[PDB]
């Protein structure tokens, strides 16, 4: 076949479904369901022609659904399959083929819902880093393209519920790999640290940290949901098993948090537990040590 552009012709809604009472409205919180307009004349394409949804920032879909059809009046025009960018790219793609269907004479049009979540960060990685850019607190554009052709939409996301002073903590599901990354960023000192002791485990066996994924870095601040947004070099010595990722660091400059990610497996990706190591010394002085586990049994 040819390759095809302009297939995709509208941004129609984009709305937010908090499928997992979410405190906060952030892009990267399950669902933004995508309304899209298409249409396909048969004096343009033809069967085994294809075309490509370009999609800046999505993550992933939130459901198991791989496929999505341009169907119209029952009848299916095209078949598109999704690919997410998760870790592996900045973007998503909707790679799409037109089906036997559209014959010379018909002339179609329809509407396509996609389950969105989108990539505002989360980990130490290169495709986080970068997308831990892509949008603001507030309003923004959402642009899709195909080929030439874009497709906007303004939508607003808010900042998150959690005072970033503290210490933090996310967790995310890669689809594709069955597994899960999980960040944790000591609490702030404002002006640097002298020393510290930060990472997480599970030493009951049925959660393995996988120490091939790992990031250690320092991040100067966060994004305005609390991911980091660069990762630099430090004073630290590190410790990973698949029971636990330990780091001790020193002499971090003010305006820097230190952070740690790894991927995980767990017998229940929607119902394990981590165990924290918080302790810490401000430049200054201000000394604290305060462990604690979390259960995690939502994840983005």
């Amino acid at each position: 076949g040819k390759t095809i552009t302009g297939v995709f012709n509208s941004f129609n809604s984009l709305t937010w479904s908090n499928a997992a009472t979410y405190n906060y409205k952030g892009p990267g919180t399950p669902t933004w369901n995508a309304v899209l307009g298409w249409s396909l004349d048969g004096t343009s394409a033809s069967p085994g022609d294809t075309f490509t949804l370009n999609m800046p920032c999505v993550f992933k879909f939130t459901t198991s659904q791989t496929s999505v059809d341009l169907t119209a009046h029952g009848v299916k025009y095209a078949t598109c399959q999704f690919q997410a960018g998760e870790e592996f790219m900045t973007f998503s793609t909707l790679t799409c083929t037109v089906s036997n269907t559209l014959t010379p004479s018909i002339k179609a049009l329809g509407t396509v819902t996609l389950p969105l979540a989108f990539n505002v960060g989360g980990t130490g990685s290169s495709v986080d880093l970068e997308d831990s850019k892509c949008f603001t607190a507030g309003t923004n554009t959402v642009t899709f393209n195909d080929g030439g052709k874009k497709i906007s939409i303004n939508v607003d996301f808010e900042r998150s519920n959690v005072d970033p002073k503290g210490y933090l903590t996310d967790s995310r599901v890669i689809p594709s790999l069955n597994k899960v990354s999980t960040l944790f960023v000591a609490p702030q000192c404002a002006n640097g640290y002298t020393s510290g002791t930060m990472g997480f485990a599970n030493t009951y066996g049925d959660v393995q940290i996988d120490c091939s994924n790992i990031h250690v870095g320092i991040t100067k601040g966060l994004n305005d949901w609390n991911y980091p947004v660069s990762s630099e070099s430090f004073s630290y010595t590190k410790t990973c098993s698949s029971n636990g990722i330990f780091i001790t660091y020193k002499n971090v400059p003010a305006g820097y948090r230190p952070f740690v990610d790894a991927y995980i497996s767990a017998t229940d990706v929607n119902s394990y537990t981590l165990s924290y190591a918080n302790e810490y010394t401000c430049a200054g002085g201000y000394w604290q040590r305060a462990p604690f586990t979390l259960r995690w049994t939502g994840y983005r």
